């Protein structure tokens, strides 16, 4: 039994966040939620990368100091995570004094491994994705001053030619191991198409992988390499190095960091359960990073999930203004209900009042007035229910079905399939509702109502509480309507059907609304 450790990337800091981080790192936030609600141990890590020529040069752009502009872009990080109210436990930067010591003892870890030699790379890369090309992944393009260049096929941007005396690891000795990772582990990364596609890259083979560079190069924005002041480590190793970082530092309730531990089993994190990343940066994640592990004699995480956008990039949003606007909880909803494992996304104000509409507003939010309603629920309170007819019985089995299926998703992790889940049960308590007209009950049986709308209330606490992930803010709301108690609010004895005893009474009258109807 361990803490449940889940990641999102770290994001470069050469420019403000936009929705693409905010995207990745919901996703983080989600799957510690959702193992919080099952009352495991989590740890939950975001945070910014800070070093480099990408960033160095971002930083001269602006005619500022390195220091002064990886801080600034740093707490704008910061100021748009604490808006977006997520549960996170730390955010880190590359910057930190105790990162920066994780790095070094990595690097002479591998270096003692004999995993590192000096030599050359002679070839391509991109600064926008600080990354090593081979010829076979650029293409001819233009820049921004509008000259003919090369350009990465992976994202577009420019390439340029390195030749440098750089540190090498030998990532073409950990070919076959990378290998019997990923058969001997089918789930290690998800979606499975991904999985396929990084196989299919190691089979073809590895070259060895630069792992400093010239420190004029970079601008000297970077971790010194140990035992050698004139290269400093790529900044791929060093933000790689993150995941090991946090997972070795005490934090206080502040979410300042206070302690390095020596040894990562001291705080029973490491490795990650999940690493969140974009599709943009799988290489570095289930080649590079699964390698150095390797060499270092470290365990390997169990799961990375490559979601379908980028993790940085240029349907214009600031996330925040958004939410201001539709609402935080929904925006939230609306971008993990939309979002596949791909581009196949329709992100017009259109469909999100749709979806707002149509799902949150029709089916769960007038859901949760009915079985509240002073009309209907005239007692105010879980009724006991009576003896159930069959079609009671079909949409219990639906409610007591719905968190192991719910958990499997979450589990995958595949947020998308999970709310589709839940949605399709509250569809049924609907049609349900809708077929036993408990409104009509109210006056000609209401012994019949009893069962009708206890079955109701609580198939609304159970798709509430399987929904709390992704509806933090109304979770609690809809919850203190139905006057479940804290206690039951989390754990998976409350998964239950049946967990919340007749008689206990509905929360007060707020009338403002669950979800309010947008115009279309
Ligand atoms: C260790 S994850 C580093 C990700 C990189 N900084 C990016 O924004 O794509």
């Amino acid at each position: 039994e361990k803490v449940f450790f889940v990641t999102s990337p770290i994001y470069y800091v050469n420019a403000a966040p936009h929705i693409g981080h905010v995207y990745s790192t919901l996703i983080t936030d989600v799957i510690g939620r959702y193992h919080r609600v099952k009352g495991e141990r989590v740890f939950a890590l975001t945070g910014t990368d800070e070093h480099g020529q990408k960033v160095a040069e971002a930083a001269k752009q602006k005619q500022v100091s390195p220091y002064d502009f990886t801080t600034a872009v740093a707490g704008e990080f910061k100021k748009c995570f604490e808006q977006m109210d997520y549960s996170i436990d730390y955010f880190i930067r590359t910057t930190n004094e105790q990162h920066k010591a994780v790095v070094k003892e990595l690097w002479t870890k591998l270096e003692q491994k004999g995993d590192i030699y000096l030599g050359r790379y002679e070839g391509w890369y991109s600064i926008s994705d600080e990354s090593f090309l081979t010829p076979q992944n650029i293409t001819d393009g233009v820049d921004k001053d509008g000259n003919p260049c090369k350009v990465s096929l992976e994202s577009g941007h420019v390439v340029t030619w390195v030749s440098e005396e750089n540190y090498m690891f030998r990532l073409s000795a950990f070919r076959e191991r990378l290998l019997e990772w990923y058969h001997a582990n089918p789930g290690c990364i998800v979606p499975e198409f991904r999985r396929r596609e990084v196989i299919r890259a190691v089979e073809k083979g590895l070259p060895d992988l630069s792992v400093s560079r010239a420190r004029a190069t970079l601008h000297n924005w970077a971790i010194p390499v140990p035992g050698n002041p004139d290269h400093c480590v790529y900044v791929w190793l060093d933000a790689l190095t993150n995941y090991l970082t946090g997972s070795r530092l005490r934090v206080d309730e502040s979410g300042k960091e206070v302690s390095l531990v020596d040894d990562f089993n001291e705080l029973e994190r490491f490795p990650a359960d999940v690493h969140v990343i974009g599709k943009d940066i799988l290489k570095f994640h289930a080649i590079y990073w699964p390698a150095f592990l390797l060499s270092a004699g470290l365990p390997l995480p169990k799961k990375i999930v490559a979601h379908g956008w980028w993790t940085k990039d240029r349907n214009v949003f600031d996330p925040v203004e958004k939410a201001e606007e539709f609402g935080y909880d929904a925006l939230k909803y609306f971008l993990l209900r939309e979002s596949g494992f791909s581009d196949d996304g329709d992100y017009s104000d259109k469909n999100m009042i749709a979806r707002l509409n149509g799902e949150l507003a029709d089916t769960l939010g007038n859901l949760v007035m009915r079985c509240t309603s002073a009309k209907i629920n005239v007692n105010g309170e879980w009724p006991s229910p009576a003896a159930y007819t069959e079609e009671d019985e079909s949409l219990i089995q639906l409610i007591k079905d719905l968190p192991g299926t719910a958990d499997h998703y979450y589990l995958i992790p595949d947020i998308q399939k999970a709310i589709i889940a839940v949605f399709d049960v509250l569809r049924a308590i609907n049609a349900y509702v809708t077929d036993m007209a408990p409104w009509k009950l109210v006056k000609t049986d209401p012994e019949r109502l009893r069962t009708v709308l206890y079955i109701t209330l609580e198939g609304v606490r159970v798709t509430t509480l399987l929904l709390s992930p992704i509806l933090p803010r109304k979770s609690v709301v809809i919850f203190d309507m139905l006057g479940v108690p804290e206690v039951h609010r989390k754990g998976i004895e409350n998964f239950e059907f049946g967990a919340v005893p007749p008689g206990t009474r509905l929360g007060p009258a707020v009338g403002e609304v669950l979800f309010s109807k947008r115009s279309t």
